[PDB]
């Protein structure tokens, strides 16, 4: 590897292993901000468009209600998504700002990409050309090196967590798969159209699993469906773990090729988990035209602009019905979140 990427890797993992032992907590409280709008709501969560009263700042507010996350078995995973987030720092991630709780819920405060999830660009334009795929695949790729490079998976790689911001780039959210491991982890997590073949068959699973997902994501943005599509779960699964994938006859021979690499069923061979590691990717010739450091730098022209008034506009999201964010007058589950 060019000493360059092993000192800026080096220094990466030292600033992040930082904050990683000594996490930041109650870095602010629900009514220093106003509610604006509900861009997203789960079985235990909420993403809630708010704006801080003192500074005027719009974010990206994840409300977790902690006796849902208990019933759901995601405290473990609700704990990993913020103590990971406060301690990375990428220019393709969307930034944590604040944390803390209350008797009833978590809070993560993160910034607000007002251009949407990718998701829906693409679902408007039905598919994206070979270079526009490249330009989002190439800042994925980065921030796997990244993740990665610290011990890191995130496992929910999908086309809904890439969000588009103002320059066009992207930048991920939602931690909540995101995993500190070293060697094998187990939990069944993720979509069903990107899930590896190693966690269908309920296998001790590594960071390999996030280039499988890369594969998907890259075939469904040049494409516009995915690779393994089927009505029901269970038939995705059974195309997923067979070994075949039929591509589109548009689909020029080294994005074929590359995609072969990266939607190997034997996590052994597959791109990204050989001997040369992400190089292996950033080498192949589908990224010939790639400028790997203009990209991180932000420097490339993007595909395009999301069309957005301002940092306030909710637009490229959706509309929600919009529920009370209520607070227990008793304490719930304190004991399990004592670290947030
Ligand atoms: N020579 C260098 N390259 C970088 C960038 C851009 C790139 O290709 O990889 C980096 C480092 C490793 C993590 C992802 C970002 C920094 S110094």
């Amino acid at each position: 590897e060019q000493e360059s990427v092993k000192e800026f890797l080096a220094k990466a993992k030292e600033e992040f292993l930082k904050k990683w032992e000594s996490p930041s907590q109650n870095t602010a409280q629900l009514d220093h901000f106003d509610r604006i709008k509900t861009l997203g709501t789960g079985s235990f969560g909420r993403v809630m468009l708010v704006k801080h009263k003192e500074t005027g700042n719009h974010y990206a507010m994840k409300i977790l209600d902690k006796q849902k996350v208990v019933k759901l078995k995601q405290i473990e995973h609700t704990l990993n998504e913020k103590r990971i987030l406060q301690a990375v720092n990428f220019p393709f991630l969307v930034k944590l700002e604040f944390s803390f709780k209350d008797n009833s819920n978590l809070y993560m405060v993160m910034e607000y990409v007002p251009g949407g999830e990718m998701f829906s660009h693409l679902r408007r334009i039905g598919r994206f050309s070979e270079p526009h795929a490249r330009f989002y695949a190439a800042q994925i790729v980065l921030t796997f090196e990244y993740l990665h490079s610290l011990d890191l998976i995130y496992r929910d790689l999908k086309p809904e967590n890439l969000l588009i911001d103002q320059q066009g780039y992207i930048q991920v959210t939602d931690f909540g798969f995101a995993k500190r491991v070293k060697g094998r982890t187990w939990t069944l997590c993720g979509t069903p159209e990107y899930l590896a073949p190693e966690i269908i068959l309920s296998k001790g699973y590594n960071k390999a699993v996030d280039w499988w997902a890369l594969g998907v994501l890259i075939y469904e943005m040049a494409a516009g469906y995915p690779p393994f599509f089927a009505d029901q779960p269970i038939q995705i699964y059974e195309k997923i773990v067979s070994g075949k994938v039929r591509f589109p006859s548009h689909f020029s021979s080294d994005l074929k090729d590359l995609l072969r690499n990266l939607l190997q069923v034997d996590l052994t061979k597959r791109f990204g988990n050989l001997k040369n590691g992400v190089n292996d990717i950033k080498n192949h010739k589908w990224f010939a035209t790639t400028d790997w450091i203009a990209i991180y730098q932000r420097k490339v022209e993007a595909p395009f602009i999301p069309k957005f008034k301002g940092p306030g506009d909710t637009s490229n999201f959706d509309d929600y019905e919009e529920e009370e964010i209520r607070v227990s007058i008793n304490e719930k589950c304190g004991k399990e979140f004592t670290e947030f």
